[PDB]
């Protein structure tokens, strides 16, 4: 293998630059399916990589894992296999009153709440998305008519605290998260996720372009942990717009 | 007037929503005078204010003054009276060596080296740009015909030690700033420049549109003071910035 | 079914209060393995869980994936569920010359360089493993009787820069850390992981007792690529499981 | 010119080796009238420049424009000049019951809530005026009777959140700022002002002499707004003393 | 004389490599009384020297005074002279309900509220108790039928605001300690005292052993007031912190 | 008896309210010896007190020891007996190449290399003398004739490290403090000394006067060997806090 984590060579990436990059290593299949010639490459730890094809040049399908640490790890060592360029499809936990589950959330920055940003940029670096990937997906989002909003996301080290949820064991927030929800609201901050910090800020300090793209499952401004199902179609809106954005990346 | 600094009542915007907010007060003439119907509003302190049309719609040209504290009071008063989008036409110094002066620099998002962007948001909320504003911004770039580049930039509150300067008094720069320019470079860092920070981060978390555009007056790895410049380079990113306004009507 | 990305519930634990948290999903049926009635639970991202038994005492194993993010959502919903003793079992870069490969390190506290700790315990918090824990850990590496070392972690939040490594696709490693390797080996740490600073801080703020093993994989001053990290990592397998069964 | 912003060159200065330094580019001309032999020299951008000589010694005014980053520029480059002393005068909101409209304040050291600061000195470094400057700006107030108060200043990056005023677009104060006027009420500072901190920092950094003065044109503990007062009688109360403090440091 | 402030040289440990650490000058005389050969070495400001035997190895008593800065000095000189293992031995108020007066406590790792901690490490480092020093001390405590509580302790720079006491002459506490103890509290720390945060982490940071033993005097939650006397505890704590040295001789 | 530390009681300082704080407990008699009916109040840790008379007006003489910790209890407890203004005189090593072992530092205000002036106030805030205390001191200086520097100081919770000493144990600095010298030297600082930061912003942000004075004992960039200097040198400072406290009475 030419990595350490990911058990990969140069060789099975069959000269693709563009990744898609998922959280759950389960949803690498579904993805790789929408496109031609899907082939499984390998499977360690949370890293399940698939390589697919569209309009006849090879793509990468590669989960992250949950956060920024196992994230990192993905696409550094994806991009010293010869990727340029990652697409990041994720859920989120929305936190504005009128986005309502299902829409695609389009991250054009990141409030930096993580902690592995800072092992690439310091905090005055922004967390920012690439303009080519940002424009692709927005793009992408309207030749398909779905209901999409675009603008800042809170990209959190946590699911719990982090985003401001009580309903836990201690049933507590630390200081620095008392009250957070409310103030990225009134900033208009659309929304909580786990991995677009790291993700925007390690790319963006390197030479590497980064898009951000996430269907809603859970409206925060009612509720902290969803009900509604999660596997049918409905967040499949998110990832079809991921996959026609990296047919315009290619 | 209507507001503590800028001698402006809301009347004397006549609807207009969008400003365009250079940092030189002698430039917002220029600015309107490549609009219908310029006409000068009031000059007080740093801020120079006049009014224009563009496809019959008013806009406001209003200067800012060096650094985010006089901008951040532009800005606020310029929303008070009820302009919500902001396009800032500036100059810049360049830290990468492809890009030359004369080129335009468009600014997705920019890297908080000022005090007044904490004023808004603390230090993890991004300077981002917006995306309509950016878009915008991009293709009033191709159809002026510009050499482009698009990405971060340095927003510094100060001209000197803050965009590591030697040819100062002192002659050191402060720990922070040793060796910083090198360092944002390497992190495809495009350019220098000091208002960015404070305009993006307390539009884009007060629910304002805001854009940045700049003309490269100076290549930083060649050399550090400016040396023909404005005549031609401040004309040429002034009509990007008017182009791009009448895309945000 | 209760717990959002576990997939378990209260019953399914059958009154364990303790689990060992390796961060490999691989490693987590190994650990199992080697205690009675070893049963599959659930498998969920890089979350799966097992149940076993030690001395008639039901015992989980889950996994934690690589990070603190994926880490708190495991012991935080594991918490929920009735667990209040935390024993991971990891692998570990060494960055003292006298830590060779295949040694085992047991971890007093940790140098936070992560951010999930911070979500709750400022910085001056001390991510602290519980004594209890600590205890037991060592008395069962001295137990099967091995090369043991005990001090403080360092807890990156990223393998590659955050470690101080330059061979890697820019090969820049930002200011903060540059230099910092040589500065955790004067100061004396013994050790670089990924997942301890969230762990020790989040279980020693909310009453949970917490404990940290690892066995050695690399040594970052020596010259060597690995030779049998599955006899290393067995061994320390071993070592946690002995540990857990004091804490019981 | 031997400055790039400034447009002044040596000569201009004519041996000149203090400075004032008012905010507002209009009241330069109004300060060098209470000198002798007054000239305009040059205007640009938020930066008016004026000679005149004071019992016989030449001396700069020289606007700063508000802010921090305007004033760093302006005493770089008067510091390039030759200027080693700088004496500022501005006007100030007094955030103390006691301290009234009109009144003259004195700043020892300030709240440092600026950026620019920490451009020449980390923020453990105080942003402290020169001991001789402040003596001829108390022995000044004095000489020109004046209600007198002296003190520490808060510095502030803005005229709006960051002296926690809330009629605004927004309405809303971030976290940080959350009653912070009523903790520095606290603490006995004595009121806001724009560019004292990085003024102050910068010099006492560097070997440069500093002073900082302000008339009082509004108490934020009161409901009554003056007038034309602000700048009135008030400001050219502050005015008389900088000039008069200006004649001991020669 | 070796060193610039204890007024000692090495031959006046006479190959001592542990030291017993009290605050108070007045209480290393009661320490070394209970160990054979007790004799005097130094008395300068607030760092009073005793050397004692024990088991026939020789060993240093000797007062670090109030607070981080003092400490520092002590221990930092005392490592010069060979002393490798140092041992707190102090009097605390307890933050937790369950504590009582004449429980004894253990500290693990201190919550940093101090300032001479960052001179030796950046706030990330742990201040982190040696293991052989805590194994020591709780075995010591139970041997002696304490009631032991081991865990977190906050280590404050100050006696009043940073550990939340209104009770004052401004009657205010700064933002930052603005309701700390509530958080302490709930975070499970046991109490607050005053010099452990720069002694653990400057030890742990420079190949040194420390330890900490407290004896609890006062509780901040309970209403009942100290018996006829306050500190029957305080001879525990110091009988602790001597049978503690002996296992690590 | 009125406060928990000092022992002292409000009679005792017989309404004092200026206080005169060196470090060293044996310095307090000496200080109280220059002035009219010296009498010993208490002794409990360092914090040894004394009261005097100057101009009919009751002086207190009381001893913080070394740190910012120990100090803000004393100042704290003097505050609530009744004290107002605090005149601090100590001893100090300069770090300009231009200021000589005995002459005569006054601070207008300190960096904070301390912690416990966090608990009262926030790094923004200035560590600085009162304006009033300055004004006496550099008044009583020139009345005698020393040679005096008035600016700005360096003050570490630390004597090592924080002031960048390398002759110790570990031979090492942390990161934040390797080249830390070198930058206050650029930045005109004078000197290094262990309370000021702590005593100034407690003051400062209470409604306190304070200011401070000290006497060169040692020069960090050449090797003047120190030596009756010390006792020469604090003797001339002494005077000079006596003299300016006469003007603050
Ligand atoms: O609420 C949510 C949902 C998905 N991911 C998150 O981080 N938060
Ligand atoms: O170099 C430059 C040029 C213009 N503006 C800046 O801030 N820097
Ligand atoms: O070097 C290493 C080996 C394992 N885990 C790490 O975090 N680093
Ligand atoms: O409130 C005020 C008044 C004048 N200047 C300020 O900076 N603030
Ligand atoms: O160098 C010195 C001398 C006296 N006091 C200090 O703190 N440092």
């Amino acid at each position: 293998s030419d990595v350490f984590h990911l058990g990969l060579t140069k060789n099975d990436l069959q000269g693709a630059q563009l990744a898609i990059v998922p959280g759950d290593p389960e949803r690498v299949e579904k993805i790789a399916a929408l496109m031609d010639k899907p082939v499984k490459l390998a499977s360690h730890r949370e890293f399940t990589s698939w390589r697919a094809e569209l309009d006849g040049k090879a793509v990468i399908v590669c989960s992250t894992g949950i956060g920024g640490p196992s994230t990192s790890i993905a696409v550094e060592e994806l991009a010293q296999l010869g990727i340029r360029t990652f697409l990041r499809i994720g859920t989120t936990g929305a936190i504005q009153p009128h986005i309502n589950v299902g829409d695609v959330l389009v991250t054009t920055a990141s409030v930096r709440l993580d902690g592995a940003s800072l092992h690439f940029a310091p905090m005055e670096f922004p967390a920012v998305a690439d303009f080519a990937c940002t424009t692709a997906l927005v793009e992408a989002a309207k030749s398909i008519g779905a209901t999409t909003h675009v603008g800042v996301t809170a990209s959190s080290d946590t699911f719990y605290p982090g985003q401001e949820r009580y309903d836990t064991y201690s049933g507590r927030v630390v200081r620095r998260f008392k009250g957070s929800m409310e103030e990225w609201q009134a900033m208009g901050v659309m929304n909580y996720e786990m991995e677009s910090a790291t993700l925007l800020t390690m790319c963006a300090s390197q030479g590497l372009r980064a898009g951000m793209v996430a269907g809603v499952i859970v409206n925060r401004t009612q509720q902290e942990i969803p009900n509604a199902e999660t596997m049918k179609q409905t967040e499949s809106h998110a990832v079809k717009i991921v996959v026609e954005a990296a047919r315009r990346l290619l």
